[PDB]
């Protein structure tokens, strides 16, 4: 458990929505 994993969360959640948002 490190801090790097915390960053991937904000990028993972935003990346999942960006791909789902697009038609």
């Amino acid at each position: 458990e490190t801090s790097e994993e915390r960053a991937a969360r904000l990028a993972k959640m935003s990346a999942y929505a960006a791909q789902r948002l697009a038609n």
